[PDB]
């Protein structure tokens, strides 16, 4: 029916729907800053100050074949995901985000099972960055 959770879901969850264009857009930095399903519906904290990543090229959601998760004590504080490995069914494999700047780290390890559509991407935050994320089926 879905993926585990990946990272922390102690915050605030927030459910967005993927389009028929199966698209995943993400901010990233140092660490996880948004997730979204279009450029507008992004999930997670603002573009403020220095802050909010900068806006990556979607992944092609009908294209991901596994994901590598990296989560742990990002160094600014607060337990968050860092960094996000995309492998996709053409073998080729985009890391955003960063693993360097955090401690205590986990890294969640997922495939997507061969026929099933991800529909609906669920992200918690706390209004800074991601602490987690989940594919429902
Ligand atoms: O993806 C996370 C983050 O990555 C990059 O910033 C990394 C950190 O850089 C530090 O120098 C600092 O700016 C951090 O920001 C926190 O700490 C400062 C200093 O106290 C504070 O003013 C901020 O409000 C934050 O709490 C950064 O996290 C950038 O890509 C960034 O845009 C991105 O969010």
């Amino acid at each position: 029916m879905g993926s585990p959770i990946f990272g922390y879901s102690n915050t605030q969850q927030s459910q967005r729907v993927v389009t028929a264009d199966n698209l995943m857009y993400l901010r990233s930095g140092f660490a996880i800053d948004a997730i979204g399903t279009t450029v507008n519906n992004l999930v997670g904290g603002p573009v403020q100050g220095t802050n909010g990543g900068v806006l990556r090229a979607p992944i092609a959601l009908d294209q991901l074949q596994s994901v590598e998760v990296t989560s742990g004590l990002y160094n600014w504080g607060g337990y968050h995901i860092v960094a996000i490995k995309f492998t996709m069914k053409d073998g080729s494999s985009v890391l955003l985000g960063s693993t360097h700047y955090a401690s205590n780290k986990k890294v969640e390890t997922y495939t997507v099972p061969q026929g099933k559509r991800i529909k609906q991407i669920n992200v918690w935050t706390g209004g800074w960055l991601v602490e987690g994320f989940q594919f429902v089926y």
